[PDB]
């Protein structure tokens, strides 16, 4: 195809006869300013698809399709916002000499977000406003950047609970958004060693990112070895952030009369990315085969959550919440009597932890919740479904303004 | 000389914070009856739960006016919309 | 004894435990004389003044002399706070692109270091400040930020009366022997930017002074006669406001409830009368009463408190144009009683609140649209609950 | 020598936040029970209503960890505290 992009460290080529993108990454290292050579073309787009698939695993919405080849991707065409967005845990780097006094290491809470112009001074939220940037028939007005700045967030937020399975810090990091055909924000760039500053055990010492090559003065060809080596490591390191970790999410219903109700609580949990059993039984007529059946769910050394779904007088969850140390939510379906019934639900004898929740949506959330601090898969879902929800609010309110 | 001083334009605003697209009915029953008792009124959607930042904001773009101003808080189930403005 | 300016001298007074600030006849935006500490002085105790009134915390105690006033004494934390509420100035040349007369809403508010360089909220931290046994961390920032913004959005609405946009603002915080924080130093004509019809062109302020590369006697008459104005329209921005809130109460039984609403809305500022009548068992004088307080020009609301059935409300409602709130009293009957006051019958503005402190707040709420004072108030005391959080979360923490 | 592994230090946090301090007594007993059943807990005061802004910026203190999070909301009357976290 015809080129449309030229770039320090890779090249994006039109593809005419899929209408889409190709970028293809190139064999330099440009530490900002110095630029070297180098074999790493191969290590970015694998460290970069790597990346992007966890994140459209969590429902980030990216430009990124699939891997093209071993140095080249392919990637959905949109407009690129000229704005770095950038994401800090802790103050290091260009942040410490532009705010004297805080010292390395100082943690922000929530991330630090800023963002930097090109050709590359920081603008506020008010300048990229004021710039009045329009991309595909998109004005880049404050919800355009309201919803980058709390995306920005959130893909750090995702990189920094994966990164710690393997025992390191992400310490910052910088993206880039596009504007597809269809008017709608992507995410768009390269996130590779280049785009992030990582410390393996939280160890400043011990850093793996672009840092290192920064840091040189003087380069030899043996100093890139070990920028080389350390990039590897980092791609190798990867394959281990997408781990299928085991859990079973039971909803128990009394009756089968129940189980739309149930088909609701599963339909949320299942997109929520949980493995759902739904079962049968009841704690009044077949009190007996009700505990051996959450005995035989007892057999696991995975994540266990039950659901109780019982309409009337619920004994059915206080009765699991009393045999069994997995947590036990409540959620009886909708009912006129639901007003009375609930306190059957709620209201539970002394030494039972059984919760009560009300919509079957949000049960799933619940269930959800507690397998997120396990999965951090489930968890960046979570998180991503309240970004959908907030950017929806938005939509809504400009059609009713 | 008085007549021209008579019907003077005094500026106020009412605007109905519905806590969801959903409300939708409700808040023009209350905008109809309002414009028809000579207000100005101003519907706009946000959550006290899902966007409580952005109603902060939401709010205080009102709250730069030197007229007069009243919220309705319009929230279906458990309102915290009411009570967080 | 002496603390040591540009414009000020402040002077320790021994004889009373507890300072003096004596004000310069100075102008040091470059640096020439006047006899302008007379008007900086009043202009600024004028100021301190609206202030208290709304129950700010402020080192500033009493006019002393024409040029000078008592102040509590206490450390300066060495931060300029400045508000904006359009982009103008500096603010300009920090952020290329952003035109003037950007709106900020809420207002902007930054900080500057005592040295003018702009510092972040985490550089006021790490700066670990410590004064008088306060060391300022996040909580105390907050507080500034939070009251800064407070004390600029009281003043934009007091000189929004003499038709003047209040565009931005410097103050400076203090830490007294308590270890509270006072705002304190100076506000006059020097700590803002001042625009009659939100015209640009028309600015009153030291902006006038700023701007001259070369200075003559009659640049400085001009100066004089802009701050001698400001001075002048400050008198007019604390006015008395007219207005009445007055609670009818069902039964004299229902006594310490409505003074607990009394008590609520005269701490806010309001003029309460406390009148018992029946909607029930003296129909006709309840309306007679309430057309006794009809005739004014003045503001006017209703709290009707009636136990059991409430009838009193609504029969108000449907009787009279001016607003009606229900604040039935404390009762295990409540939960049942409450529907005669919600659910009124159609074409009836009553409004409904549970308890007595929340009915004299919605009476002030509505009041305020009128008297940016009593406005000013329960701002103030939204302050005043949110740093009480904190030190008790800090005791139980 | 396998055993010594059997016994590891796992990071978790248990936040009840109580919209006032008079919820005092109540939170105690929550905690009372959480520490004998082996939980880190910490007891905070923060209102949704009365102090939005930092209520966030608390929660999201606790959010800075690698460990597991519990929030515990306590608020009495009508309870948004609950529902905005």
């Amino acid at each position: 195809g015809k080129l449309l992009i030229e770039g320090k460290t890779k090249q994006v080529f039109d593809v005419p006869d899929q209408p889409g993108l190709l970028l293809n990454k190139d064999r330099i290292t440009a530490g900002d300013g110095a630029h070297d050579l180098e074999g790493k073309a191969a290590i970015s787009n694998q460290t970069n698809a790597k990346v992007f698939e966890i994140l459209k695993s969590a429902g980030i919405k990216t430009a990124f399709v699939k891997i093209a080849s071993e140095t080249a991707f392919l990637s959905k065409k949109c407009e690129m916002i000229p704005i770095e967005w950038v994401t800090r845990r802790l103050a290091t780097g260009s942040f410490l000499k532009r705010n004297p006094g805080v010292p390395e290491g100082f943690r922000f809470t929530p991330p630090k977000q800023e963002t930097f112009f090109k050709d590359d001074p920081q603008w506020s939220e008010e300048q990229i406003i004021s710039a009045k940037f329009n991309y595909n028939g998109l004005l880049i007005g404050r919800d355009e950047v309201d919803y980058m700045r709390k995306a920005t967030i959130l893909i750090f937020e995702i990189l920094e609970k994966a990164w710690a399975l393997r025992d390191c810090a992400l310490i910052d990091m910088k993206i880039e958004f596009g504007v597809d055909t269809e008017g709608s924000i992507v995410l768009a760039d390269v996130i590779d060693s280049d785009s992030w500053r990582l410390w393996p055990s939280g160890d400043k010492r011990l850093m793996v990112d672009k840092q290192v090559y920064r840091n040189l003065t003087t380069v030899t060809a043996a100093d890139l070895d070990t920028v080389k080596r350390n990039f590897a490591w980092v791609k190798d390191q990867l394959d281990f952030l997408k781990p299928t970790i085991h859990h079973k999410v039971v909803v128990f219903m009394g009756s089968p009369a129940d189980q739309e109700h149930c088909q609701k609580i599963a339909k949320a949990a299942r997109e929520l990315g949980l493995d759902v059993d739904l079962r049968v039984t009841s704690a009044h007529k077949a009190t007996e085969e009700t505990l051996r059946i959450m005995q035989q769910y007892e057999d696991t050394h995975g994540a266990l959550v039950f659901i109780a779904v019982a309409g009337r007088s619920n004994g059915l969850g206080p009765v699991l919440s009393g045999n069994t140390s997995y947590p036990v939510i409540n959620c009886p379906p909708p009912s006129d009597k639901l007003v009375q019934d609930i306190w059957s639900s709620l209201s539970v004898p002394s030494g039972l932890g059984c919760a009560t929740v009300i919509y079957p949506d949000s049960a799933a959330l619940m269930a959800a919740q507690i397998i997120g601090l396990q999965d951090y898969l489930v968890w960046g879902r979570l998180r991503s479904k309240q970004l959908d929800m907030a950017h929806s609010l938005r939509q809504a309110d400009k059609k009713l303004r």
